């Protein structure tokens, strides 16, 4: 297990196919049915400063592909990226094969918003692991009706 943040991270490693498992945010309505920020990552293709991000948003069932680039910042294993706004995001947690955690802080016209999202190899991950995402999430100051499991949705 590593962060983004820490020394022994080695980016190359999260490359390849990713699902949403869970979002939370304290701003609900973002992650919601028709939130902006209801995003189905696919997969992350690494590069040397930058990292390019595909996803997919979901309109009643049907699906439509999305992509973007994420650039490194001046801060060590944290990326930027515009979006609604603009945005930035670190990984506090990941163990390369199975689960990825990721932070990421949206400001847009002087107001912002944080946004938490737990990442799996497999289109859904083991009760221990969401619950230790949901600690977290606590520790960031995101209560549980605030937490949305998408593990049953996340496929086209
Ligand atoms: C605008 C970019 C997002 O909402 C999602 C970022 C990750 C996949 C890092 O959580």
């Amino acid at each position: 297990e590593a962060s983004s943040t820490g020394r022994n991270f080695n980016v190359e490693k999260i490359n390849g196919e990713w699902h949403t498992i869970i979002l939370a945010s304290d701003k609900r309505e973002k992650i919601e049915d028709n939130g902006n920020f209801r995003l189905f990552l696919e997969q992350i293709h690494v590069l040397e400063n930058s990292l390019v991000l595909k996803f997919h948003t979901v309109r009643d069932e049907e699906c439509s592909e999305l992509s973007m680039v994420a650039d490194k910042t001046e801060k060590a294993g944290e990326y930027s990226v515009t979006y609604d706004g603009f945005n930035t995001f670190t990984i506090p947690k990941t163990d390369y094969d199975n689960f990825l955690m990721a932070h990421l802080i949206n400001e847009k016209d002087g107001e912002t918003f944080q946004l938490m999202g737990l990442y799996g190899r497999e289109p859904d991950l083991s009760s221990d692991i969401k619950e230790r995402f949901a600690q977290l999430c606590e520790e960031h100051g995101i209560l549980r009706e605030n937490i949305i499991d998408l593990s049953n949705a996340n496929r086209c």
